[PDB]
């Protein structure tokens, strides 16, 4: 095991959950956008992979094992698809970095 060791400026993942659900073929309830790792943008609250123990913005490592953190959005589909109907284990990580920043304003207009 380790902790880590000086200060290493680098971006920080969360740990990996451990989803259990039962891929569908006919309706995920959700859909993945971006590039790479894709993320969950669950459309439906009475989906599966929610139902599950999911969230928003989940972005999938892996998938019952196999690599998909460099995946794509037709690849994980695929390795989803596969596995449709069937008790598979999904893996997502929480992604942290900074929010909110100050910006200019913008000045409104006469009539």
């Amino acid at each position: 095991g380790s902790s880590g060791s000086s200060g290493s400026a680098s971006k920080r993942w969360s740990p990996p959950r451990g989803i259990h659900f039962t891929v569908e073929e006919g309706d995920l309830g959700f859909t993945l956008r971006g590039n790479t790792p894709v993320q969950v943008h669950f459309l439906d609250p009475h989906c599966s992979a929610s139902l599950a123990g999911a969230k928003e913005g989940d972005y999938i490592v892996s998938i019952q094992g196999v690599d998909c953190k460099w995946l794509t959005v037709s690849e994980v589909m695929k390795l989803l698809k596969s596995f449709g109907g069937e008790e598979v284990e999904m893996k997502v990580v929480s992604l942290l970095d900074s929010t909110s920043s100050m910006h200019n304003k913008s000045g409104p207009s006469s009539g």
